[PDB]
């Protein structure tokens, strides 16, 4: 069956884990360690295609440079997560879009950004900002909550969307 590998990149406590596992397990994790860099598979059915979502939940740095470069080589598309009560985590952005453009030596990896935390009252980063972020990118804006599940299942079936024209060209 149709396999996709999608990586979930972002600074640390943005909601990584939260909403990996909420996609994969259906609930909310309070405490998940920050350290701890894993990849889960799921079957799911997208547009009629059954299909394999191979997640890799990752955690920053790694012991050596080449395994971020493998991922990064490896994965078919990127969901970049920051957290809208956090505005270093929206600004890191660039450093993840430029990092993964570089590793795959290509203008054209396909990416979603994430808004995710979108259930708090606490907010430092408006929609417009990120809308007009992502618009500089031509990539899609979803704002997320992993807490309530709002906008999950739309982030990473509209990562799988853009493989999918990617790979059509
Ligand atoms: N209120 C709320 N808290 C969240 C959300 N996503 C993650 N968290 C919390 O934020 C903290 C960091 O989340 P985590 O998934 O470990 O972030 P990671 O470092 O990016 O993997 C944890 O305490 C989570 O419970 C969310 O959508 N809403
Ligand atoms: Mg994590």
């Amino acid at each position: 069956m149709t396999e996709y590998k999608l990586v979930v990149v972002g600074a640390c406590g943005v909601g990584k884990s939260a909403l990996t596992i909420q996609l994969i397990q259906n609930h909310f994790v309070d405490e998940y360690d920050p350290t701890i860099e894993d990849s889960y598979r799921k079957q799911v059915v997208i547009d009629g295609e059954t299909c394999l979502l191979d997640i890799l939940d990752t955690a920053g740095q790694e012991e050596y440079s080449a395994m971020r470069d493998q991922y990064m080589r490896t994965g078919e598309g990127f969901l970049c997560v920051f957290a809208i009560n956090n505005t270093k985590s929206f600004e890191d952005i660039h450093h993840y879009r430029e990092q993964i453009k570089r590793v795959k030596d290509s203008e054209d990896v396909p990416m979603v950004l994430v808004g995710n935390k979108c259930d708090l009252p606490s907010r430092t980063v408006d929609t417009k900002q990120a809308q007009d972020l992502a618009r500089s990118y031509g990539i899609p804006f979803i704002e997320t909550s992993a807490k309530t599940r709002q906008g999950v299942d739309d982030a990473f079936y509209t990562l799988v969307r853009e493989i999918r024209k990617h790979k059509e060209k």
